[PDB]
């Protein structure tokens, strides 16, 4: 079976349960993929966005323990141009108009956050023994 | 080559890039490896060791995503016994007395932890915007 190119990008600062759940399942849009993981750079995050807790090269060492993925990118581009996908040979961009154009060329896969598992959480759990 | 079964277990509360480190130097003591993580029970690690924030299903959910982790037992018993290694056929126990029968056997391999990234740091790191 053919092989796919998907690529995710994002911040990934203090990789929980949610970013894992995304990736796993940007890895498993096709049957043969290979998920390329882009990491956002410390200054256009702090710019574009805003606080990044962990440098580019603590959020990109941690990503290479995450079994979904198969390439990083780090640092990656803010925003994704056509040229980019085809110097990689992206296929699709897995991501949650702007990315209007993805979709027109028919290389927009959605996928799904998932809420309440974040790390920030974890801390008002541990702050709620408390009153 | 020859397959070894290594079993590494722990509490695996907020999974930090230290623990993640672990896993691999687990998975890596030799060529060809399968890894078994055992993730403690939560009432066994309340008793004998301290507050554990993430629940049993949430600790060994996100192992599900380590890319070294091939099998969790979940959870597992909180002492290894010597039927349990003939039980899962395991060759090796990987660790950081009283481990001392595993070593007496030849099935205890050292691993190393590492200070500082931890789950709990980070936040101290974020705090560390104020005085």
């Amino acid at each position: 079976s053919k092989n796919v190119v998907i690529y995710a990008d994002g911040v990934y600062d203090m990789l929980h349960l949610g970013h894992m759940k995304q990736l796993e399942q940007a890895k498993k849009l096709f049957e043969n993929t290979t998920l390329i993981v882009g990491v956002t750079s410390d200054n256009e995050t702090k710019l574009f966005k805003g606080q990044v807790v962990q440098t580019l090269e603590e959020r990109t060492e941690t990503l290479k323990h995450i079994r979904w993925v198969d390439e990083i990118i780090s640092p990656c581009p803010w925003v994704v141009t056509p040229e980019f996908l085809e110097k990689y040979k992206i296929d699709y961009v897995a991501h949650d108009d702007i990315y209007a154009w993805l979709k027109r060329a028919g290389k927009f896969k959605a996928t799904q956050r998932t809420e309440g598992v974040s790390t920030t959480d974890l801390i008002v759990r541990i702050l709620k023994n408390y009153e």
